[PDB]
């Protein structure tokens, strides 16, 4: 295998690594050739799940983790069932207490770079927008950030743990210059 991988393994819990196993290679990417793909598919993943848990019981419909077409019947439904506009991207979430779908990033760069990539990308207007980084900066639309602060900091604390981690490897400057 490859150092990135055996990392990736061990860092991550293994329904984690499975889902983006099952997502890298949905879209023809091997985990075990684009390695760095595949940590930030992992870390994409834990942070929306992360997200999810920081809600109510029944907060958050979970879009990401599901196979693409199980995905979009899921958005179809949200969408026909409270009447919001049907979004051209796959988003992450689906927020039932504040009626938006929700786009997760965790960048490498300026949240700012980032959010300014994905607000011109996504064009939608509706879907609300997150996005993390790898430094403990967050930017959200409407500086709404949905959550509370508690829940908040814990992504940034583990974002933080994730980039110390394959530092000590010596495999963050990859990891950083592969975005
Ligand atoms: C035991 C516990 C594991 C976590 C798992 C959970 C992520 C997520 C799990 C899957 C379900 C699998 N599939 C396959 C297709 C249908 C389907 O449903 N997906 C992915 C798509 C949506 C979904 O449901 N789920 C399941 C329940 C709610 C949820 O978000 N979460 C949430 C926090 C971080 C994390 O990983 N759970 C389970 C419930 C509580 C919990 O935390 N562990 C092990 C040690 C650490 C830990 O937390
Ligand atoms: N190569 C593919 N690997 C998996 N899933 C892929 C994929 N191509 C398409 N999808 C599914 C639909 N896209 C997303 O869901 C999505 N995309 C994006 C960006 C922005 C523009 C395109 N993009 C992209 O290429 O993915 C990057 C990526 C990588 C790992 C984990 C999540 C995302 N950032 C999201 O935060 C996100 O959730
Ligand atoms: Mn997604
Ligand atoms: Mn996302």
């Amino acid at each position: 295998g490859s150092h990135m991988e055996d990392f990736v393994r061990q860092c991550f819990n293994p329904m984690i690594v499975e889902l983006a196993e099952k997502a890298m290679k949905e879209y023809g990417e091997d985990p075990k050739i684009e390695t760095n793909k595949f940590a930030a598919t992992c870390t994409h993943l834990e942070v929306c799940f992360m997200y999810s848990d920081g809600g109510s019981k029944h907060r958050f419909e979970i879009i990401e983790g599901r196979d693409r077409i199980m995905a979009w019947t899921v958005v179809n439904s949200i969408c026909n069932t409270t009447g919001v506009e049907k979004p051209k991207f796959l988003p992450d979430l689906y927020d039932y207490k504040e009626n938006r779908f929700i786009e997760i990033g965790v960048t490498r760069r300026e949240v700012h770079i980032y959010y300014l990539e994905k607000a011109n990308k996504i064009k939608s207007e509706k879907t609300h927008i997150h996005i993390f980084s790898f430094t403990g900066e967050e930017m959200a639309t409407k500086a709404d950030y949905t959550l509370d602060e508690e829940s908040r900091a814990r992504i940034k604390t583990r974002l933080f743990t994730i980039r110390q981690e394959m530092a000590s490897r010596s495999l963050w400057d990859s990891f950083r210059q592969s975005e």
